[PDB]
């Protein structure tokens, strides 16, 4: 499923992810438009041989098992396919324990070069919320 900008901040919103770990919305949506273009089956393979899955691109090194990835932690206790659904629960469920991880959101490399430090909130404009 490919979301529009202000479905998806409110799917993020019903699921408990407007000021988690105090990020507010806003960059929850930044971080998912610039890792995946909103788009919940995108896939990316990193130079160590793991893969990124899905709209906030979850790594299967650290997070989730994708069976081709050795010594993997599967630290969300997940398929990473179930990374993939039009559902987000799976995906929003992971990233709140990545985020409580100690670096913040610092650990998507997108949000930290692309909306760290930038007007989020522009990400959320025009919602109902
Ligand atoms: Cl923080
Ligand atoms: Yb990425
Ligand atoms: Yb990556
Ligand atoms: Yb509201």
């Amino acid at each position: 499923k490919v979301f529009g900008r202000c479905e998806l901040a409110a799917a993020m919103k019903r699921h408990g992810l407007d000021n988690y770990r105090g990020y507010s919305l806003g960059n929850w949506v930044c971080a998912a438009k610039f890792e995946s273009n909103f788009n919940t089956q995108a896939t990316n393979r990193n130079t160590d041989g793991s893969t990124d899955y899905g709209i906030l691109q979850i790594n299967s090194r650290w997070w989730c098992n994708d069976g081709r990835t050795p010594g993997s932690r599967n630290l969300c206790n997940i398929p990473c396919s179930a990374l993939l659904s039009s559902d987000i629960t799976a995906s929003v469920n992971c990233a709140k324990k990545i985020v409580s991880d100690g670096n913040g959101m610092n650990a998507w490399v997108a949000w930290r070069n692309r909306c760290k430090g930038t007007d989020v909130q522009a990400w959320i404009r025009g919602c109902r919320l």
